[PDB]
């Protein structure tokens, strides 16, 4: 196999790299949902995403990726890139449809907001922030997909739509008031605080690479 | 305020006037509608800039869908429209996936969708299609929404335009040829090019 002996799938394994400013934006998305649902999971820190053993999990050679046991228990499943990992976790572990959608109607709005030089980058970003600000100014619309509660659409959008990412493009997040309220409110959720804390620490604890016990 | 001819008695697919560079995204949901045999209307939007179209799709692009649920629903952009149509009209799970396992691979290849950045993507597809029995992207046995989403991006026309010889990825060329032979894919490529060149240039058909 040429796969390290410490890589065993006895539960959901989330694949991450060493925590840095630019390495967490995507990996935190599935981790927020795992924390929200209380899904038992391991953390595997990949030393090199170019390693052939990791290409066989995710051929696009990026984190996040997931290996998990199939529902029957026989085989191993794989999910890769943030959007798919959120969809997989919602499928296998969100049985109430709390974050994934309870009916076709709810899943239709969730999937809409889930799947959605400098000035060109900065302008296209402000156009996105504008669409989100508009959505959140609609009557009763506290979250992006559903009015009542946050969904995977909200989790997939938070890393992009928060103060520290706005400052990175040199934008003032205050100028989108409803979106800033929404981002802070997402930020105050227990599962979200935990995800942002843990994802920055991976590779910097007791183990630098491989399967974390802690 | 809507156009008066915009009524939702069934699934309404919002397209634009058919060209070489307008049909790459809207063909995707149309292929699945054709595949499943879903009763649908076609709506040709003159200007996507129009405030009435922004009420349906805030990103102001096609494809978009308006539809009735089991008892009004919107779905915008190709990926979301493919997932909606599968959710509503694919009970069987023939294109959307029958179980957690099938849906894990389908969602992987569905969401995966300058010269170097397109070759890197083609190499991954070529590699997938050279795996034992892997004749479609997501499932070994039959095509899925993942195959529909990827077809317009992985064909000779698209490869040529981006400055690449599609013959360099032989299993991917063969895959796109097999998908091209599908009755529903021919019918969709027909109609998407036809839309806005019939009797009615704009509005409901």
């Amino acid at each position: 196999s040429e796969r390290p002996s410490d890589l065993v799938v006895n539960r959901l394994v989330l694949f991450v790299v060493k925590g840095t400013a630019t390495s967490t934006h995507n990996t935190v998305k599935p981790l927020i949902l795992l924390e929200e649902l209380g899904v038992p999971h391991d953390i595997y820190v990949v030393e090199k995403v170019s390693a052939p053993w990791f290409s066989e999990i995710n051929p696009h050679k990026m984190v996040p990726a997931i290996l998990d046991r199939s529902p029957d228990g026989r085989d191993t499943l794989r999910a890769w890139e943030s959007t798919s990992t959120l969809m997989y976790i919602a499928d296998a572990y969100d049985k109430d449809g709390t974050f994934g959608g309870r009916n076709v109607q709810e899943r239709s709005e969730i999937n809409n907001w889930l799947t959605l030089t400098i000035e060109k980058l900065r302008s296209n970003i402000t156009v996105q922030y504008d669409i989100l600000e508009r959505r959140l100014n609609e009557p009763g619309q506290q979250y992006l997909a559903l009015k009542d509660r946050p969904t995977i659409a909200d989790i997939a959008t938070l890393p992009f739509a928060m103060k520290s990412t706005a400052e990175l493009f040199g934008l003032e997040f205050e100028k989108w008031p409803k979106l800033q309220e929404w981002s802070v409110r997402m930020g105050e959720r227990e599962a979200v605080k935990r995800a942002w804390q843990r994802v920055a620490g991976f590779g910097h604890g007791e183990k630098e690479y491989g399967m974390l016990e802690a």
